[PDB]
């Protein structure tokens, strides 16, 4: 572990949203802004994700976007 | 307009690096995080994305990672 | 917002198929074309989604890839 | 040559634009529509695309966002 | 297609879901890619376990890692 | 620990530089062969040479599957 990923950004699970395959997590990023992964669910109990949990949003940057306000 | 992107992470421009198709931009989005976008450098003028210039971070859920540490 | 994606393809959308967690939403944008994605459920109720709405696709230009016969 | 994209829309090539190391090539699907796919130049001519060719975007769904207003 | 990454392999295992399903690929080597992608389209392609197929992985959509 | 299902290892086997973005392709061994779209700068941050150790990073929503 260590990334090409530059945006490895640091926060606590709020909420895991539980599915048959597939769930949802919901990390707090600090500054009011929050992030949702969708990710296996072999992989969300394979690392031990909990509700209050510490994880990073991984994000490669060809997969961010940019938008504005006009 | 809306979208089913749930990640929407405001942030103030830090840094174009232009290319010749593509670029890298960077929002300082706060709580002392950055993010890192490539993007097309049409779509960086057509936004008028300079320095300084308030944007969004626009990640699609499905693109997130979990990662903890070692 | 505008957002940064030229591929904004708009079409109607035709069929929605719920699931647990994501679901498939489908547009009918004109010339025989048509495109699925698919999102979160939350998103869907989100963005009001219903058979027969207007709506547009956001594809990233990294995202589409290009194949030949 | 068949594959798990729901999304393989046909059309001609309308503008290449050529890069040091990806290129942006725009497809025609029809309907006044048209995509665009950030790709690498070496695939680009490994498939021979030269302009009005015949091929098609290739977007798998789980890349698809939906928009409105 | 313009994905340089065609790793063939053979069908190992594949959970089924409401909409989406994991197919799991042994690629050879030692190695094992899985491929998230929905119902329709694994029943379609008739995927069953054991049975020939690719995993096609974008360029721009693979990042590296290393360890210390 | 990142939550990539394919995180496949192999040597570099080349590095095609860009100004923004470069491309690295990995023998990840039996004849399979990843390739990986990726900034300069991050390129140099975890200093891939050319037979340098590292692993191909793939999410599974990324992979898609295909037949003959």
């Amino acid at each position: 572990m260590k990334l090409s990923a530059r945006n490895q950004l640091a926060g606590k699970v709020v909420s895991i949203k539980e599915g048959a395959v597939n769930g949802i997590v919901v990390l707090d990023i600090g500054g009011g802004n929050q992030i949702s992964s969708t990710i296996s669910m072999d992989s969300i109990r394979e690392l031990g994700l909990q509700v209050g949990s510490d994880a990073y949003a991984v994000i490669k940057a060809t997969s961010v976007m940019i938008g504005i306000d006009d």
